[PDB]
């Protein structure tokens, strides 16, 4: 459902728990071409909490499998992404995601 790849290790040992705020930094691109979003060019953090159904699964159980620090490449497949709907304006159908996401912080 998600890949993870990683561009730069966290510390291994600090990793979220259920309901903990997650700080972090991504880019979102459509896999091979556009990117669609960045949290680091507007130089603003993206918070969410883990186990309220905030984010699509893909980012969630990304984020989760990573400590404090870490930087991935997370490759989402369409399941765990928006699926056969798409992202009205944004996200095709079927579309498999790829975001860039560094763990900043938790809180
Ligand atoms: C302008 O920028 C948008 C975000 C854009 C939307 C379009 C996409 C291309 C994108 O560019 O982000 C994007 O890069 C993307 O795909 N993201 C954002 C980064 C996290 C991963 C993913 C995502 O899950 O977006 C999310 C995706 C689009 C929709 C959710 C997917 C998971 C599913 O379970 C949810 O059903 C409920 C809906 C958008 C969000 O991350 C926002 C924060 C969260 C929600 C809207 C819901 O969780 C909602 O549930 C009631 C909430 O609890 C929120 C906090 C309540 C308040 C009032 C709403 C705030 C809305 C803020 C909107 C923001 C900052």
């Amino acid at each position: 459902g998600v890949q993870v790849e990683t561009i730069s290790p966290g510390d291994g040992r600090t990793f979220p728990k259920r309901g903990q705020t997650c700080v972090v930094h991504y880019t979102g691109m459509l896999e091979d071409g556009k990117k669609f979003d960045s949290s680091r060019d507007r130089n603003k953090p993206f918070k969410f909490m883990l186990g309220k159904q905030e984010v699509i699964r893909g980012l969630e159980e990304g984020v989760a499998q990573m400590s404090v620090g870490q930087r991935a490449k997370l490759t989402i497949s369409p399941d765990y992404a928006y699926g056969a709907t798409g992202h009205p304006g944004i996200i095709p159908p079927h579309a498999t995601l790829v975001f860039d996401v560094e763990l900043l912080k938790l809180e």
